């Protein structure tokens, strides 16, 4: 078991500015009976890298102690490492990449010893997807099966490749371990080949810490910056990736960034969506957009406040008492035009629950 009777829609913002940047992010639980996520936002970075941001979600399992812990002191670790530092003033990309490796390696090791200094009872682990901007650079790092990506010119300029255990590269270091893939699992149970924690995973005598059933090493890519077409990245965990797709979700971000400046509404939007999509899971995301994200348009918002108004009449007249799913459900054949790219009728169900309760209160 692990379902709630009704999901939990509360939801937990955050929003900020700074270096040229502006971001949101949403938190829900949705339908699980526990919250095991983090994130991290950061503008402005410690010890010289003011102009630095860092943004990261934490896609916690078997308990949220992991999680919790690296969205506190993953940076530090990152940043405090003599691989991150180097190296005159200015960090290469070269720093960069292999202190965010170093700095994986070594918070992994500083829990396992926390770990096993006070007896800790949890046995979780924590995906980590992130973003880590320079002025010149955008270095995106991934362990596990959270995702994020860049919309550059109105198109996914990049995404990052989830880590899962059937993964060809992934299989062989698990079978090296003394492992095996079942379907999608570590020996049938784990669905991440990656991530912070999971310490029996990592417990093979004669593999190094990077050759265990699970592994802690980040995949990092550097992208370098452009002021004139990049727009916005989207960091989100498979509760929310499971129901829709990066080409989807970018479309339909650009399609509520051309409605409101409001990211914290925003990312209120994609977890709503994801959850009338069916995703049963926890849901975090975080936008971050930067100068040149697509802006709010009159027509855009002229067009939402006429689908709205003709959503609104049509659930009246299919009212005419049928329930909200059976409202749904006509609406659906309707195959109404002009709804949100990739949202679909899903990302309208709250304009559609609201004035099916004005209607049917009780
Ligand atoms: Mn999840």
């Amino acid at each position: 078991g692990a379902f709630l009777d009704k999901p939990k829609m509360e939801k937990h913002n955050a929003q900020g500015q700074g270096n040229g940047l502006r971001y949101g992010l949403s938190s829900m639980q949705g339908w699980r009976v526990e919250m095991e996520k983090a994130h991290t936002a950061v503008i402005g970075l410690p010890s010289g890298l003011e102009s630095w941001s860092f943004f990261a979600v934490y896609d916690g399992h078997a308990g949220s102690q992991v999680a919790k812990y690296c969205c506190e002191h993953l940076l530090d670790h990152i940043t405090n490492n003599q691989d991150f530092k180097g190296s005159a003033g200015a960090p290469s990309v070269e720093n960069v990449k292999n202190g965010i490796r170093t700095g994986f390696l070594e918070i992994d090791e500083h829990m396992r010893v926390m770990s096993e200094k006070k007896h800790g009872a949890d046995r979780s682990g924590s995906t980590a997807v992130g973003v880590l901007i320079s002025p010149q650079h955008t270095y995106f790092i991934n362990c596990g099966d959270s995702r994020g990506l860049l919309c550059r010119n109105r198109k996914v300029h990049f995404f990052t490749q989830d880590h899962k255990p059937s993964n060809p590269l992934e299989k062989e270091r698990i079978q090296n371990a003394g492992g095996s893939v079942m379907i999608q699992r570590v020996n049938g149970s784990l669905a991440v080949s990656r991530a912070l924690g999971d310490f029996d995973y990592k417990c093979v005598h004669g593999k190094g810490p990077t050759e265990q059933l699970v592994s802690p090493e980040p995949e990092v890519h550097d992208i370098e910056r452009s002021e004139e077409d990049d727009q916005f990245i989207i960091l989100a965990c498979d509760g929310i990736w499971d129901v829709m797709g990066n080409e989807e979700l970018c479309d339909f971000v650009r399609s509520r960034l051309e409605v409101t400046d409001d990211l914290e509404k925003v990312c209120n939007e994609v977890v709503d969506t994801c959850l009338y999509k069916g995703s049963r899971d926890n849901m975090s995301v975080i936008l971050i957009c930067f100068p040149n994200a697509p802006k709010v348009s009159p027509e855009a918002v002229k067009k939402e406040a006429e689908l709205d108004k003709y959503l609104e009449c049509r659930v009246e007249e299919i009212i005419k008492v049928p329930d909200l799913v059976h409202v749904m459900r006509t609406l659906a054949s309707e195959n109404i035009p002009s709804l949100p790219p990739g949202g679909e009728l899903a990302s309208k169900r709250n304009v559609i629950e609201a004035v099916y309760n004005r209607l049917n209160p009780y």
